């Protein structure tokens, strides 16, 4: 899987309150976090499905 999938979630310094998903490689599962709307890192998806397609795909 891409290295970015091993990144901890990055809420960032922003004041927005947006539910996003990261791939939690330790858990082997998608997980929700609160994203602040600025300076998103790559392990940051709109849905569990998008996180899993990026980070737990075949091949």
């Amino acid at each position: 899987r891409p290295a970015f999938c091993l990144e901890p979630p990055y809420a960032g310094p922003g004041k927005a309150r947006i539910i996003r998903y990261f791939y939690n490689a330790a858990a082997g599962a998608a997980q929700a976090f609160v994203y602040g709307g600025v300076r998103a890192k790559r392990n940051n998806f709109a849905s569990a499905a998008d996180a899993l397609a990026a980070c737990a795909a075949a091949g």
